[PDB]
């Protein structure tokens, strides 16, 4: 059941428009509805740090630094700049994708690698875990107080 | 006053108030893509599940995905790596629109081997707009400072 | 580029071709929407940032009001603005999220002391920000990823 009018196009599934037309797929003056389905084959235009077609000429120093740093490789670059060097390549009002979510994260680092001899760093993406460990002479504990996830550090023994 | 045009390139709906600027108010599905005319895309899902959800098939899962699926520490966090029947192809492809609900489940897990004032290990989730504070304790001074971009937390004897 | 609307809905086939599975086809049908490798632009989810002047204190939850009024949280995406009932979120789960929403995602990092200063510390850790755990006088701080866990260890030097 496909219907078109001055306000747009609407497709009502074999069974029904559902509560509040939630089961309706449409493109009308009121926007878009996917009817409980998905929007596939879509990209936001966002790139990952380290990706091939980065334009260093229009970049800020911070963005270029991250683009070239392996510690950031793979993280989504929410700040790529285009021509004028002021306007975001990708505008705020652009649908984000699951692939953009997969590259979301922050970098964690330390000047020393445990049992190592080099600096340390890794990415903390969705569902990654960071653990603060007690060590010789130091007790590290956690507790969520009034919403704050507090990690306390004290002398042991 | 609204009109719907169909031409070689696609379908464009111009609201009763004009195409706006750069067709910004326009709602369209054309060869160049889709415009929601400053509005939203509603009644949409990406197919992403939260860890701990039902209908998770343990036999197509990697050890890491399954562990998180069964660990209460991860419960409710969005699962971005669910695999399909072939055990390698993601159930949700990259080029799929993400939803606000997917965002609501984003987060990492913070833990410690001890609970402050307690006697068991600690863990909680850090989602959007959650705060993590590193506190000084007896004999140790914990301070922070943003330097050269880095949020640096320093630890020293008091 | 052939555009057409029939009983099934809207389908736009590029001059070039459909694709390995009609991946280049742009469509609006019973199965949902396909962007044919393009973007969805001029779109908003309706999410606001904390500290936005348009916020309503009267319908706010205790927690949300707290964050709306804590400058440490300013700019971060507000994923829990409540409507009248305060029992329902202004923005529903099944609403496409935007790149602008991603840009405001982040967590607050804080400490009760500012290194070399004399006040409390706080900043936001958004996507691609870096958090470093520093060794100080007497304490050695090291990192290592073990069995997937990003572990930071504290011990007396």
């Amino acid at each position: 059941k496909t219907e078109i009018n001055k306000d747009g196009l609407t497709i009502t599934p074999a069974n029904g428009a559902g509560a509040n037309n939630a089961n309706t797929i449409s493109v009308t003056k009121d926007g878009i509805s996917a009817g409980g389905q998905s929007v596939k084959n879509v990209v936001s235009g966002l790139k990952k740090f380290g990706d091939a077609n980065f334009d260093p000429l229009t970049s800020s120093a911070d963005n270029l630094t991250k683009q070239n740093d392996d510690a950031y490789k793979g993280l989504t670059n929410l700040d790529e700049k285009g021509t004028d060097k002021q306007t975001p390549v990708v505008a705020d009002n652009t649908a984000a994708t699951v692939g953009d979510l997969r590259g979301l994260g922050w970098v964690i680092s330390a000047d020393k690698t445990t049992g190592g001899s080099t600096e340390y760093h890794d990415q903390v993406r969705n569902a990654n875990e960071v653990k603060f460990k007690s060590g010789n002479g130091i007790n590290v504990s956690g507790k969520t107080v009034n919403g704050r996830r507090e990690i306390t550090f004290e002398l042991a023994k």
